[PDB]
């Protein structure tokens, strides 16, 4: 890839209580990736049907309060399986093939940013997304990319009486006869809160920093270690907030791809590849995302108030190399490997290795 | 997929003491499928030469009594390392790259249709299925499939005399100068009785059913819970038997593809995709192959008493999410959401949930 | 493939203090065994910069005496990570990603041959090799095949400023302002003795073989059983030392592929694949690499005294299979099934199982 560009939705699909936006899957960055991504908002009242995908798949809550629920086979009913609640700041983890539903109850919609592994080795298929869903007669939001129905809809009469063991007039209604978003009249009264893992863990509205600088931000990290649902799905996330003309300084993932989207204001980013190309250098705002590639660099100046962004890396364990600041890779070079590949004095060297005290996050110039 | 078919050899290969039949890999259902399937029935005093692929492979014995024997590397032997016997509906467990021999002894022929997974981790090859004989001078099975003789057959005449310490003469026997499957004149007078691993578990007819119900058939699975050897392949099989008119209720794999080949009888069966689309609508009928991809959903109706299939999943641990019975996905849902997704109402709503009060398998309509 | 053939390289890179050789990815042996071959070669007091890249590295040093240091991410200092002296027959193994610098100060020329996994699953890039120099104004190794400067030089002056928190004097000494190895004037000072693991393992002749055979040879091999970090890169090697006219007899990889690389003298090798033809047939010699797919069979005849190679294996703990000796798999044939595969009498199969008692390595026929 020559150039990154930050991308936009190319899709929008309005349903009765919501709306759904998906990227196109086939652009380099993506294809690269090997993920597909999603922005679901589903209003007050709104009930997302049960539906499934064929790969990994992590959601993000941007804002909102709902309840959602996974139908897991082997698992045991409470009546039904276990409801979650959440807040935003959640990082939902969805394992392969496992069916879920989403509702929210107040007035301030649920936006919640996803992406499918598409690329995931649990994924049998081929590299286009695809979702599975239960209920209704609807196109599935990546139908467009492959080129409706439920998976029960494509059964014959016959097939499903047999199969519930009910009679043809409620067979009809299984079989389709508002899209994949519903709103429901009366609002479920459906209480508010493996088979026991946990997999929803908050990375935004927390309090417990990874870093945290006061006068440049602070970074959260949800790896497995303390989301184990996360080794599930070989996914991973990061949320940072960042202060006006703070940084974060170049890094790369040694073991993952980032797909960096922006949740809040702007930032001006700089990426540069392997052979010291500048494959992107400009702003990244509200409702965009930005891919950056493996071993490529990346770095960030803020443009506003915290900018927030949620970064997506594929690995539930990622690895990032800092390459300047408290615990950096030139830091932990001897003082004179730096001074014949950088060709600096020995004075400098120091500087190169000490002027910023800082862990990943440096602070405002000030001038 | 456009359309699946129930589909048929497209190659006989008539040896000496049995016949070689294979499908075609390069077909689009097992291009998605990731499988190369084949079918191998030996006569009376036959013995299949020692061979090997380069990918797991999993053998299902159809019908027939006989041994087999592993030739594994890093063994001990006894003169010679273990042979196995076999009966109908073992399964044997083959290892990426082990040798092996089998062998005959009855009037009835062994059947034993299998599937090479060409598309593993450990074929660390291309996608075409080969395999590589010790001795004979024979084409391989699927030599037919890229556009012959044996491995040791291509040597020069000296490297073999030089290789195994012997003259020109015994040297030219080992140097090829009857195909695959030879018989075996006076008959294989050896006994009838990682490198322990019991590599063979009954999942035929002559087991203990995971479900079983007198009046619809039953079902047996062999996980890598059960038979551990299939941890090494990443390979599982299932087989069922279903009465007359009994059906097994729509579900999907969620991790796995599915290759039901049918070895008894005849069946209607019914998949859809995800756009509700009905990929196929007809009968399997024995002989005969039917292949199911990852999160499609898959129903049939048996038209035979005793309609019998073995199912090779690619997961060495498959799941299956049930859209109808006592642990359907359905099931576990809240009573309000089935109502909203599916437009129902209380009473149909408590319906879809205890109508069948059964586990996979639903007893015939009785009419 | 049709035919293999013994490759020199294509690219070569004269750099200030030493050299750097690359064999072509895109040739169909290399595109199969998914990895990428560069000889690189360090003079005089040369330095090798930082670098790392998108795969699991495993560098062999052929000759002379060096250290390098491995910048670990996590790892703790100590004023900077710990160092490693090598020295050759040894074996460095580089997780995917680990940036990496090599320092030579005897007058004998350090070469390394070395692998790059291309194929491995930590690889979430292409088939691309694509070497990120942390320093310097030189185009990538690679660069060549994909149709310069560092991660550091493609970016901005006020970023780097910012970043480092240095002066715009320095900042643009460090923005890349003699190639990949580069001659220190006077020498570095710096001494000569997953953060604590074993990097390094020695492989050559000083070591204590694997096989030892007086009048044949020796083979030394190092799996993840013996260097456990290479559990890490998926990879192994082995080296081979024969003396004129002795032979390493017909055999095949189970689960790997192999990289054999010609050190010393000059064999004469024959690979033969799964139809019977003998695809490769004449001479490696030194300097050359000959690639020898997974279940492809090798034998090779020594034509100098004491022929010397490293074959880079795709994969930490590899299984041979030995189609003559000790251990073979005829061996474990009884006696009738190896009479009737082969078309021999019982006494001529005796012989098969016995003439021959040596493992790996048979001496010169005697003449």
């Amino acid at each position: 890839i020559q150039k990154l560009n930050a991308l936009k939705p190319d899709n929008r699909i309005e349903s009765e209580g919501g709306l759904i936006e998906t990227w196109n899957p086939n652009n380099k960055p993506f294809q690269c990736a090997g993920v597909a991504l999603s922005r679901c908002t589903l209003n007050r009242n709104a009930l997302r049907r049960p539906s499934y995908t064929n790969g990994p798949q992590e959601i993000y809550i941007q804002q909102g309060k709902g309840i959602f629920g996974m139908i897991y086979p082997g698992c045991p009913s409470t009546r039904h399986q276990k409801i979650y609640n959440f807040r935003e700041g959640d990082l939902i983890a969805v394992p392969t093939g496992v069916a879920w539903w989403m509702y929210n109850n107040e007035d301030t919609p649920v936006v919640a940013v996803s992406i499918i592994d598409t690329n995931s080795l649990e994924n049998q298929l081929d590299q286009m997304p695809r979702r599975f869903y239960l209920a209704g007669n609807q196109e599935q939001e990546f139908l467009k990319y492959q080129q409706g129905g439920s998976i029960l809809s494509g059964f014959t009469l016959e097939f499903l009486e047999h199969a519930f063991s009910v009679d043809k007039q409620i067979a009809k209604n299984l079989q389709g006869e508002k899209g994949a978003i519903v709103t429901v009249k009366g609002g479920l009264s459906v209480i508010k809160p493996i088979c026991t893992m946990r997999l929803r863990h908050n990375i935004g509205q927390t309090s417990s920093p990874d870093i945290y600088n006061p006068q440049a931000g602070s970074v959260t990290t949800a790896t497995s270690l303390d989301f184990p649902a996360l080794s599930w799905l070989r996914l991973s996330a990061e949320f940072g907030s960042l202060r006006k003309n703070a940084m974060f300084v170049p890094h790369y993932n040694l073991n993952a791809n980032s797909i960096i989207y922006a949740l809040n204001g702007r930032a001006l980013i700089q990426v540069v590849n392997c052979n010291g190309e500048r494959v992107f250098d400009g702003e990244l705002q509200e409702g965009r995302v930005l891919i950056v590639p493996q071993n490529f660099v990346v770095a960030a100046r803020s443009q506003s108030d915290n900018f927030e962004y949620v970064s997506f890396k594929t690995n539930d364990t990622p690895m990032i190399g800092t390459l300047a600041g408290a615990n950096s890779l030139l830091n932990a070079l001897p003082e004179e490997v730096i001074q014949h590949t950088f060709n600096l004095k020995s004075q400098q060297a120091r500087q190169i290795k000490n002027n910023n005290p800082f862990k990943f996050l440096v602070p405002p110039q000030e001038s």
